[PDB]
Formats: C-alpha cells, sequence, structure tokens
C-alpha cells in the first residue's frame, strides 16, 4: 500500500509487499511396456 | 587575620584564609524546532 497523508500529519506504517512461492514438484512419467523377447527376436521390424 | 599582638602576650593562631569554589556547571540550552519536509521543499526562501 501507498499512503497519501498530510503537510504536518504523521505518516503510519504501511503494509510491506508480499512474497509468494509456487512448489513445482517434478513427477516421473514413466513407460513401462512389458514386450516379450518372442517379438523383439521373431520380427524383422527390430520393435525395440 | 592579623593580631595587633604585644610582647608579654603570646601569639595565639590566627584564622587561615578562606578558599571558595565557584561551581559553574555546563548545562544544555537546546532547540528541537520540527519542520515539516514540505515547508523545506517548498518555500521559495530557504526555510533551513
Amino acid at each position: 500500500t501507498v499512503n497519501h497523508g498530510e503537510e504536518g500529519k504523521t505518516r503510519e506504517q504501511t503494509s510491506t509487499p508480499q512474497i509468494n512461492e509456487v512448489s513445482i514438484k517434478l513427477y516421473p512419467v514413466y513407460a513401462y511396456p512389458r514386450t516379450t523377447q518372442e517379438i523383439v527376436d521373431f520380427s524383422d521390424v527390430d520393435i525395440l
């Protein structure tokens, strides 16, 4: 806040600015595809 | 003091001179005029 006051009028304590803290947590977006060894070995696509 | 002593009479004790202390205490004399910063800024004459 910014106060106005006057000539010869005492000055009140203005409220100090506030600070906010955003906690951006990290979280693992994992992929766990259980492919069989059958597909990898049999196919010529190299499915990995 | 000085005695007008004589011949037969003995010389009694004369009163010694007294010394006086003058205690001139240093006291503060002060002016504490509250001027508004407004008057300092706005006066055409150097108000301070």
